[PDB]
């Protein structure tokens, strides 16, 4: 009876007097044992979705999920159906696949889930404080409104010639091309596209000064800042190491430069309508009267530029890679250019961009096959019951949604792993609210998010960058197509995606060989 409790205390005491060898081994064994025990008991619960079994505690299914998340999702879906959890480096991720999954996560009430609690630890160090995910959602909603205010049809009309100019400059000056000197060459598209993207997006969103500053050793700070933008930071945001310091330094130095330009313009009253900076200078007052600081303005510009950097660089990379084994498509895109721009005797404008459906379909189809963000997350804040199920997702869990996975299902996109731009005949718009709409603070967007095609997400956290992305990728590709033909080195094909990077970029080196359609044509201007 009571002799039992004595031997508990005795057994407790003999424990701590075990040989240290057996002691260190014990400290490994019993959480291992317990984990299996706990998993097995968890399986009983009918108000929890299935949990993918894992051996190593805490680590969970991290390695298999990290390397091939869609193959992992496919497997889990065969066995368990569309709702299932899995452990990932100390967190419980509840996946919900398919259009119902989109509905569950993207249209989750503000009360139930938090994007900032899922994302802030990565982004805040990189972008800086007070903006995006380092603030309440209603602040974010309004920051998105402010940014959108520089992303208008008239802005795109003026961006097009500037982006065009940057792309031509790059063909002229970059070692990777130099078209006034070489008629053919080889490039790594994972070198060329990040540079082309930063050059074109700096010039148009940030302006001529911030573009100019890229022709200096200031450019090294973007590289530094970029290295804090990696998934590692989702779990180790701050570690006393050098690249964590090069990041912190870069955020300060880059934001300082933007603040310098901003304060400079206010000084001379040079606030026009040129770029996103001008725009945020005129329009960054919240509905409660608080103005964003010059520091928050600058931090937001870093965020925006960083966001648009990696998604677009990735996509232009993939477009080049898919087109390299598809001279039929290159030929077809080339004809559309000849028709819409009168054999090239018409200058590219934003309006004419809208009359190039095949081009835009190519972007659309590349966005389907290569969603740059394979997993979007939220942290669960209030217990969530899953509709038409017994399941309840408790606070402290995370939900994971993956439209990119659905993009690659034959059920919704017949022959989903074939690149086919003609599957978007009669549907070349970047996206569009198929029905009723809703405004979270940054404009009216689709109310339903059940579309199997969701390259830009949906709900309150929806992308506001899609028309800029289409504008930028569209001018870029229009010119690539008109200027060059390109193909793979012998025996090379489309590389598989890297799923461990921030975006699903191509696995390197991803090389193509280009050649000038007109070996004799020259790009003017000085260099
Ligand atoms: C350790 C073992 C190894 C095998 N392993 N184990 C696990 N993993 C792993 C897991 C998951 C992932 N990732 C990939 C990246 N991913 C992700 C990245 C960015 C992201 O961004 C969401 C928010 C914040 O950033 C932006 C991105 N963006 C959207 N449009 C443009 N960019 C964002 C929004 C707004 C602004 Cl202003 C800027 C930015 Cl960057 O949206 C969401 C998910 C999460 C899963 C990678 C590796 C591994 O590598
Ligand atoms: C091909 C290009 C891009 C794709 C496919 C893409 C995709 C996405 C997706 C899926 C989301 C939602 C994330 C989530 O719900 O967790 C998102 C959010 C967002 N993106 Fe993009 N993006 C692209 C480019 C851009 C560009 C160019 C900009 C700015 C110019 C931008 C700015 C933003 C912003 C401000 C948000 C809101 C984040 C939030 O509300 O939490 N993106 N994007």
């Amino acid at each position: 009876v009571g002799e039992a409790l004595e031997y508990v205390n005795i057994g407790l005491s003999h424990f701590l007097a075990l040989p240290l060898a057996q002691r260190i081994s014990l400290i490994i064994i019993i959480p291992f044992i317990y984990n299996i025990v706990w998993q097995l008991l968890y399986s009983l619960r009918k108000d929890r979705p299935p949990l993918v079994f894992y051996w190593i505690p805490w680590v969970g299914s991290a390695v298999v999920y990290g390397m091939k998340p869609y193959e992992f999702f496919e497997e889990c879906q065969k066995k368990y159906g569309d709702i299932f959890s899995f452990v990932l480096l100390g967190r419980v991720m509840t996946v919900y696949l398919g259009p119902k999954g989109h509905e569950f996560v993207f249209n989750a009430k503000l009360a139930d889930v938090s994007a900032e609690a899922a994302y802030a630890h990565l982004t805040t160090p990189v972008f800086g404080k007070g903006v995006i995910y380092d603030c309440p959602n209603s602040r974010l909603m309004e920051q998105k409104k402010f940014v959108k205010g520089a992303l208008t049809k008239e802005a795109f009309k003026s961006y097009v010639p500037l982006i065009a100019e940057e792309v031509y400059k790059y063909f002229r000056d970059s070692k990777n091309f130099r078209l006034n000197e070489r008629t053919t060459g080889t490039i790594d598209v994972m070198v060329t596209q990040p540079e082309m993207t930063i050059f074109t997006a700096s010039r148009s969103l940030l302006g001529k000064e911030m573009r100019a500053k890229l022709d200096t050793d200031f450019a090294y700070l973007y590289s530094d800042l970029d290295k804090g933008f990696t998934p590692i930071n989702f779990v180790f945001p701050n570690l006393p190491l050098e690249h964590y310091r090069k990041r912190d330094h870069a955020q300060k130095a880059i934001s300082g430069t933007y603040m310098s330009l901003i304060k400079e313009r206010r000084k001379n009253n040079d606030i026009q309508d040129r770029d996103l900076i001008d725009s945020l200078m005129k329009n960054s007052t919240y509905k409660d009267g608080v103005k964003m600081t010059d520091q928050e303005i600058a931090n937001l510009l870093i965020g925006v530029l960083m966001g648009g950097q990696h998604t677009s660089a990735a996509i232009s990379a993939w477009i080049l890679l898919h087109l390299a084994e598809r001279p039929d498509v290159q030929q077809e895109l080339y004809e559309e250019q000849m028709r819409v721009l009168d054999g090239g005797k018409k200058e590219l404008t934003y309006d004419l961009l809208q009359e190039m459906p095949l081009l835009n379909q190519t972007i659309k189809e590349t966005l389907r096959m290569h969603h740059p963000l394979h997993s979007l997350f939220r942290k669960v804040m209030k217990d969530m019951h899953v509709p038409n199920t017994s399941y309840v997702i408790p606070a402290g869990y995370h939900v994971l949604v993956s439209p990119g996975y659905t993009h690659l299902r034959d059920e919704y996109f017949p022959n989903a792993h074939q690149f086919n731009i003609h599957r978007w005949n009669n549907d070349s718009a970047s996206s569009y609210s198929v029905g009723e709409e809703v405004d979270y603070g940054f404009g009216a967007i689709s109310k339903g998010v059940s579309s199997p095609y969701l390259p830009f997400g949906g709900g309150r956290h929806r992308c506001i960058g899609e028309h800029f992305a289409y504008c930028q990728l569209g001018v870029l590709m229009s010119i690539f197509i008109r200027t060059l033909k390109w193909h793979y080195p012998e025996g090379k094909t489309v590389p598989p995606p890297d799923f461990t990077s921030m975006v699903t970029l191509p696995t390197g080196p991803a090389k193509i060989i280009w050649e000038k359609r007109n070996p004799e044509q020259k790009i003017g201007g000085r260099h």
